[PDB]
């Protein structure tokens, strides 16, 4: 059964020179987040749903990490596969909540920073898990993206962002598909960490410069693989998708794997895009997924604050088998 929780960002500066107003409300305790849908209109009308974890707009981003992801890094220290993606509008977080910000200045290390986000958190705590318990583990990261149905690789030692990789099906394995071309950077420890996320980056910003709407449109795939000894290999992707308000072909099939999934039929359209392959085993396989969905508070974002806090509760039914 994937793990579904609502994250909610603060108001911005932008939504607080307008006056804006909250519509919604998020109870930590009975896991409840509600909206606020009548307007100037109908006062009382009101659509609440139930998710395993809310987050408010105070929550913090250590708060995310502690609650979500640790007990989901145990079981990847366990040999079992874990995806984590972040779904929703443009604007509302999933990128600050998969990845995170610098504090300005300095003021802090990459390794101490509140704004860091998850995978920085959870890169930072394979060694120091994995380290003190003085064992035997390799960890090697790969990330790659998805836009207009074409895989881009940002680790890559290529010097230039546009050479495309190419999928073809596991030569064994069902529910996988191998990258062909997709380098995967082995980390020795935790100093090699900031140089490759910030060697990522700089690919991505150019990305940014050749690509139109290249941030909201794209969807990036960031995997870890966890060497261990027999031997047990733990594997987790952090997926952080394009816009859900949203060439998005990969957005549609998603769709369509879910609602395909919870209303149990036949065939379920993986094949149709390139995210659903990657991800299939993330959808009703065997690793054991969780979907942070993202909301603003805003009256504005009313309509697709709905919309996602939907899709995301359907997802709750879909049912793995890790
Ligand atoms: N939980 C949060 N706390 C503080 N600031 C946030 C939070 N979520 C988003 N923001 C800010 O809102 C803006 C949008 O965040 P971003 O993660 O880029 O959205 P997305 O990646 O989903 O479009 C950024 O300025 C970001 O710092
Ligand atoms: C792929 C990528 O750019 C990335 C992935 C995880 C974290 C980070 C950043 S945040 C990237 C923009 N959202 C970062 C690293 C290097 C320079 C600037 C930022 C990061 C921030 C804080 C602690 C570690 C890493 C960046
Ligand atoms: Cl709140
Ligand atoms: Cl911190
Ligand atoms: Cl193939
Ligand atoms: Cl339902
Ligand atoms: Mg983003």
């Amino acid at each position: 059964n994937i793990q579904v929780v609502v994250r909610c960002r603060p108001f911005n500066l932008a939504e607080r020179k307008a006056s804006a107003h909250s519509i919604v409300e998020c109870d930590p305790v009975r896991k409840e987040v509600s909206v606020r849908t009548g307007g100037l209109a109908d006062k009382s009308s009101r659509k609440t749903y139930t998710f395993d974890m809310v987050f408010g707009a105070s929550t913090k981003q250590i708060d995310v990490y502690r609650s979500v992801v640790c007990p989901i890094l145990d079981e990847v220290i366990m040999g079992y596969n874990c995806t984590i993606f972040a779904y929703g509008q443009t604007g509302t977080g999933k990128t600050f909540t998969m990845e995170g910000e610098r504090s300005p200045n300095e003021e802090y290390t990459w390794e101490e920073d509140p704004l860091a986000g998850i995978i920085p958190r959870t890169l930072h705590q394979i060694f120091e898990k994995l380290t003190d318990n003085g064992t035997e583990f390799s960890v090697k990261v790969s990330l790659l993206e998805i836009y207009n149905e074409e895989l881009f690789d940002l680790l890559n030692p290529s010097s230039d962002v546009s050479e495309r990789l190419q999928m073809f099906d596991d030569p064994r394995n069902k529910r996988g598909v191998i990258i062909k071309g997709l380098e995967e950077i082995t980390v020795h420890n935790k100093d090699e960490v900031y140089q490759i996320l910030e060697k990522g980056a700089a690919k991505r910003t150019t990305a940014a410069t050749l690509m139109n709407a290249y941030s909201s449109r794209s969807h990036s795939v960031f995997s870890v693989t966890i060497h261990m000894k027999l031997v047990k290999i733990g594997k987790l992707n952090l997926v952080d998708l394009a816009g859900s308000e949203n060439i998005n072909q990969s957005l549609l099939t998603l769709g369509r794997v879910i609602t395909a999934l919870v209303e149990r039929t036949p065939h379920v359209p993986y094949r149709e895009s390139k995210l659903t392959r990657i991800l299939q085993d993330s959808l009703g396989g065997r690793t054991r997924t969780s979907i942070i969905a993202t909301i603003s508070p805003a009256s504005l974002n009313l309509e697709e604050t709905l919309s996602t806090l939907e899709y995301a509760h359907r997802a709750k039914n879909i049912l793995n088998k890790p």
